[PDB]
């Protein structure tokens, strides 16, 4: 764990470094062919791992050949978790992508696929085309996997030995796959490896959102049901090999655990984070609030120091952006409406003594530039020139060092919101790539998350320290408090998603059999040794429900059985003339004589109609029927589920109860699966020519 | 002599002329054009008219924005200036510079002395604006004013004491709200209204036109109110209802109805009162923008080609709109509409479009009324192996990076009620940006990137440059043409096609399922087409229709605004007046001779008998609004003799014998004061109680009832009425309270 695995991993990274003079010195060719070379010692039997040294080196220079970036230590570290069972939480900025492109290229060498898995179209096309001529320089193939696209498309995309596209693509690829009627339908191959690129929103939020196939056509308006269906835990679950990365963001590691048996490791910035995080300030009323923070803003913006306000609302953001006016501090809003309007404030927000203020911050963040961008600024030139741009970089740098000195970016904080994760990612706008800069998060006993301490009593005693409008004091301890309350709440919120988790292992399971069930008779070209042997289960529990084992004759319904025999089997014999013909019949010989004669009967149409176009009946049929009574055993367990109001009460878990009718329901089913396929077969007609 | 035809005529003739002065300002010190200011104010003073001016300062404006901005307007521009200049709209397509344009009305506008307000539609626009600006009009010798939302009152001031102010609408006119909620002249920010270019009037002007701009304040009066009324609720057994209700107490039964449009504020209490089971603010000043831009002396306004809505602009502001030609020829090929049996028949048909455009090299922007519609396109492109990318709003910085390359040859974007004006796209791809990954660039560097850009930007106007897919219309038309408007910018190729099938939902517009039900029977044929001319002129009638027929439905509301617009403007205007003078004596003299002779003629019927007069209500009626206590029956058993009309005149006498007491122990220059404030204070607690009391009737026009006997209409006479009852109540009361008005005299 820990430095453990750390500092283990350091070791490594120093081999690969000491190994990049023999990299540097090989020809483009001859690196190509360092893949043949892994393989064929992959195929002598050699260890994974024990390839990491010189494959991360051979990405490493290719990648310095072909993108004119070389990766860093850490990065190799990243790689290095992401080959393990791990998150690689890595801070914003830090080269994720680059990063992914380790791993990617090390399990792709046993030739079994990468999934690299994107939360959308746009990223995994870009990074598809983006990466492909550095692993065809490697003498790899790319996919992309988009909806949409032709199964033969498909199939190839996942012939390539890495594969782009989005978790939702990949899962519904999955779905589909198990709905194929031969083997050569399938679109994917075995789950090999999936390296996902933004775990938070991809196996957290996610995590329980259930991918489903619809169904027009169905059974006896008829509108339409689910046909198929998987959550993303339960799809991402079936892979041999699983990581993804996220931002030092976090909070969810023992979420990431309990889903997925995934660790997590924090790995090192290249560069020493330096961001001062100062205490949480709070004040009696947001009044009072407000005034500290333009303090804070005045006295920083004096000094040259750029800041970013982040606040939970509009009504917030211009309440704070009034009082900015009110004391003569010059800002800009981000407003939500205006797309142009918020990119041109952005580009500048790190500009000497730029205020910036903005509702809700979310996604990754748009960089903020310290000093400017000064790129913004050529990109506004119409014929930019070269003493033009040096003009441009020497008074940026000046900028630059300039809003440094200062501190870099102050990010304040109006407000905390209920999930920390939050808060951390408004901070993390700053101090990017060891950068100066410093955040400041604000509170009032007014402040909606004050309600979190399930306590107004205790709450309330905060104003006992009183506050008074300039002699703060900062008590440390109220930064933590705040961030244990926080902590609470997303343990009781997981907590509670858990016991839901629990509900859903049960369909993950009985999904996880049937589905091997279906995949081994879709493998199989003949399926007459199953039809055989589930044939007499069928006739033996078909019979007991007339001729009791073992009992006397004067128990049995030889009429109920023989009508059965008719209406299901299409079978019409004269059980009652046996019986009284032959004295010397016996109940075994009885069942011997019926099976016996279906099965005559049976051979009869495969000779009229051959046996390989048979053997293909049989298959559809058991495939069709497993198709059939699993979806109505989805929607029977969808109203089991919703139905545990009035069952599990006093003293007896419900989910005990629960996992028992499930239990049932499913043992059944798989008792019908085999009537229904039989009875088929047994009624099929046949035009025979003649007897 | 026509219309736009011959304005643009006469205007390019203008044009002519501002050219031919170019070398001339060219020769001009800095200093010199600076001093141009100056020469054409001494010129205004010395009785020139402002029009004749337009060539000289015009010249002067462009040349300075060569000097200090290294940018020279186009004639286009200027046109499109001296448009502004005009009660009129300047229609210039996106990409035109309308920025650098409204530099030259607003300078123009600015001569007299008189201050001009550029409204923008947000806070960043107006600071960067004003500042871009600043240097240009400095330069020029002007100054330049930014008001921004929680400026203070002596900012504020200043701002509007610029020779041009940049704001918001929004705080404009809550500036003029609050001049008006103002007890003296000097804590006014604003000077009067004189001209007022907006920016971007679609949204401005049109979307924005009743949207009320609303000053509350619990600024009130307190209760008793609610908890007399509360008194007789626990007898409400609940069993007609009006006799029921009425049943006595105050400030009402003398035999005078509970819903008499004049009852209202007592009826609202009753109604909350038994409603209830199932502070306050209030208004204290509203005003519409429409009502607020209508006030300005001139007003003036830009928009992209972008029209359609001329005939609201004219109909509600009387702004005219005059269209302004390109700086370039405006190429764009616009093409027939298509119309299609099915959905899918359409969508099989923008794939082959697409297809065959992208084989050439053309880019294509494709642009769906929702997500669904994005998927369902997007996925049959997928489909058809076509690449593609579509702008989803989850992901801001995909569509930016989407956006650069949405030019590129055989690009193809796929949006989503894409909006109006946006970002550009740039034929080819953008090659001052390219760099923008670019750390540290050299001689060859750029020159290469910019090379290859032309070899691109070249080959993908070849191919026709950007084709416009609109998969569906939308029911405004506006947005439809905001959306061709991508395509043929700065005198580029392009084309655009809208694609329609009888499924869509627009096909509602033609009020006839059988009508519409027609065109099947030009039954479409599916790899095959036709094109008929007369169907897009159809559709685009249906468009036309469907929107004057809801602006029918706003002029009717804009009815309703309009009587609150011309009570508002009078009370306002008599509270400025008051406002701006220190003595109001002669306005109380007149209004209590006014108050006391038809308080008199009450009982004293003018030319009575003295047998026709009641005292028994004269002298209570005194003692208890003007604390006049006269024992007149008793003077009368005195003096019979005298005479009613110089009786009139010994209480009126009286009256002001008592005040001017009051008055020479108060200070003169105080009680003058206190007079003015009085006048506002009742004139401000009338109005606030008018304007509640009028919401209240104007949601009557809801179930009080009626698609019958006319709701609106009766409503303005109740409104208008109730209106001049509240003017004669506000000379009663300060009378009243000027009377009434308590200050120690001497002492014992
Ligand atoms: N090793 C490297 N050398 C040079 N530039 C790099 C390196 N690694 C990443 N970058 C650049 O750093 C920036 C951030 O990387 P990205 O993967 O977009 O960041 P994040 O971790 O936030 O997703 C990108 O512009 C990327 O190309
Ligand atoms: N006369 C001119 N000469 C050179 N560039 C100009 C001129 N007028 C405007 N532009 C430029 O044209 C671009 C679009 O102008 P803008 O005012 O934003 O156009 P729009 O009419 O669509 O609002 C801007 O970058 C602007 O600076």
């Amino acid at each position: 764990r820990n430095d453990r695995t750390l500092r283990r991993m350091r070791k490594v990274v120093n081999i690969i470094n000491a190994m990049e003079p023999e990299m540097e010195k090989l020809s483009d060719e001859e690196l190509k062919g360092k893949t043949a070379e892994f393989r064929a010692r992959l195929e002598k039997g050699e260890v994974l791992e024990n390839l990491i040294p010189e494959a991360f080196a051979v990405v490493r220079e290719a990648s310095k050949r072909v993108f004119g970036m070389r990766h860093f230590d850490v990065q190799l570290l990243g790689g290095m978790v992401l080959n393990e069972r791990c998150i690689a939480e890595m801070r914003t900025g830090e080269g994720k992508t680059l990063t992914a492109t380790l791993p990617a290229y090390l399990n792709a060498l046993t030739g079994k696929g990468v999934h690299v898995v994107t939360v959308n179209d746009y990223l995994a096309q870009r990074d598809a085309e983006n990466n492909r001529p550095l692993f065809e320089f490697l003498g790899l193939t790319v996919g992309i996997n988009l909806p949409g696209m032709p199964a033969p498309a498909k199939r190839e995309a996942y012939a390539a030995d890495i594969t782009y596209g989005t978790n939702n693509e990949y899962g519904f690829d999955y779905l589909r796959d198990n709905m194929a009627f031969s083997p050569e339908e399938r679109v994917q191959r075995k789950l090999h490896y999936a390296l996902v690129d933004e775990v938070d929103s991809i196996l957290i939020d996610e995590a329980r959102t259930p991918l489903i196939i619809s169904g027009p056509a169905e059974d006896s308006q008829n509108e339409n049901q689910t046909l198929a269906s998987i959550t993303f835990q339960n799809y991402f679950r079936l892979y041999e090999k699983l990581a993804g990365m996220t931002g030092t963001a976090d909070t969810e590691a023992f979420e990431f655990s309990s889903i997925y048996k995934l660790d997590t490791v924090v790995v090192p910035t290249n560069r020493p984070m330096i961001r001062k995080d100062l205490p949480d300030l709070v004040y009696m009323t947001e009044a009072e609030k407000i005034q500290a923070i333009i303090e804070d803003i005045k006295e920083r913006t004096a000094k040259g120091q750029p800041v970013l306000v982040g606040t939970i609302s509009i009504e917030k953001s211009e309440l704070v952006s009034n009082e900015l006016t009110k004391a003569g501090i010059k800002h800009n809003v981000l407003n939500a409406k205006f797309h142009a309007n918020e990119a041109a404030i952005v580009a500048q927000a790190g500009y000497p003594a730029a205020v910036t203020i903005a509702t809700n911050m979310a996604g990754r963040g748009t960089d903020i530039v310290l000093g400017g961008s000064w790129q913004a600024e050529v990109a506004a030139l119409e014929n930019p020139t070269a003493e033009q741009i040096e003009k441009i970089k020497a008074d940026w740098q000046v900028r630059h060092d300039a809003v440094l000195e200062a501190g870099g970016l102050h990010i304040i904080g109006t407000e905390r919101h209920e999930s920390r994760r939050i808060d951390n990612q408004l901070r993390g706008r700053s101090g990017r790539q060891g950068d100066a800069g410093s955040s400041r998060f604000y509170l009032s006993m007014e402040d909606a998350l004050m309600r979190i301490f399930a306590s107004d009593r205790v709450s309330g005693m905060m104003r006992k320290l009183g506050m008074k409008p300039g002699e703060a004091i900062e008590h440390p301890w109220v930064t933590k408090a705040i961030a244990n309350a926080q902590r609470k709440v997303e343990s009781r919120n997981f907590d509670i998603r858990k016991q839901l988790l629990e509900y859903d292992d049960v369909a993950n399971d009985q999904r996880r059999a049937i589905y091997s069930q279906r995949n081994e008779l879709l493998d199989v070209s003949d399926v007459s040794e199953t039809i055989n042997s589930i044939r007499e289960d069928v006739f033996k529990a078909t019979i007991d429900a007339y001729i009791p084992p073992q009992s006397l004759e004067e128990m049995w319904d030889i009429p109920g059985l023989q009508e059965r025999l008719k209406n299901d089997f299409d079978l019409d014999l004269p059980i009652a003339e046996w019986l009284d013909k032959e004295p010397e019949l016996h109940e075994e010989t009885l069942r011997e004589r019926i099976l016996a004669q279906s099965i005559e009967v049976y051979q009869r149409k495969e000779e009229v109609v051959g046996a390989e176009m048979m053997r293909h009946f049989e298959k559809g049929v058991m495939l069709q029927t497993l198709d059939s009574l699993w979806k109505e055993h989805l929607a029977a367990m969808d109203y089991l589920r919703q139905g545990i109001h009035l069952r599990g009460y006093a003293q007896k878990d419900p989910k005990q109860e629960y996992k028992r009718e499930s239990f049932s329901m499913f043992a059944a089913m798989l008792e019908s699966l085999k009537y229904e396929v039989i009875s088929t077969l047994s009624k099929v007609q046949v035009r025979m020519p003649e007897e």
